[PDB]
């Protein structure tokens, strides 16, 4: 197994995967690690094992249908895992935590987001569509872009949407285009 925590890369107080050589965080994993279960999986391991039982779904899909879907265990999965890869990015540490606005010449948002609100929303079940979570996240770096107006750190929020949606695009099996 790893060393070092696969989502922040430091050392610590990890768990290992018993599936892969992986090991994570107590609360860098999504969801959280498991008090008990031996052998453990990782999310990584268990959306590999859906993909496996169902290699149909990595044939190409809408947007508009994705969306639609409702939150059954294995959307609820796929968005866990999306939001782990967002974390997995150091730039993330920028939206992790509640934001504040006071800035000469700009307005804060009028629906701040941000993404351990995200985290704790999945956690306590309130999305009811894969939609719910996708328009959050995309809120998050929509937020930033709008306050951040011409100052070069708006770029931030131009990065880590394009972990986000290229990560988006990969997990949901999005059908590829030009
Ligand atoms: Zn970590
Ligand atoms: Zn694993
Ligand atoms: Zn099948």
């Amino acid at each position: 197994n790893s060393n070092i925590c696969e989502v922040c890369n430091k050392w610590g107080r990890l768990f290992c995967c018993d599936t892969c050589p992986r090991s994570f965080h107590e609360h860098c994993h999504i969801p959280s690690v498991e008090a008990n279960k031996n052998p453990w999986s990782c999310i990584f391991c268990r959306i590999k094992t859906i993909q496996e039982r169902c290699p149909e779904s990595q044939s190409g899909h809408q947007e508009s249908e994705v969306l639609m879907r409702q939150m059954l265990p294995e959307e609820q999965l796929k968005c866990e895992f999306l939001l782990l890869k967002v974390y997995c990015d150091s730039k993330s540490c920028f939206f992790a935590s509640e934001p504040y606005y006071n800035r000469e010449g700009s307005q804060g948002p009028q629906k701040p987001m941000w993404l351990n609100k995200v985290k704790t929303s999945l956690n306590e079940q309130m999305y009811t569509r894969v939609e719910g979570f996708v328009q959050d996240m995309r809120l998050i770096f929509h937020n930033h872009k709008e306050f951040y107006r011409e100052d070069k750190f708006t770029r931030l929020g131009i990065q880590v949407q394009d972990i986000f949606e290229k990560n988006f695009r990969n997990i949901f099996a999005i059908q590829e285009t030009s």
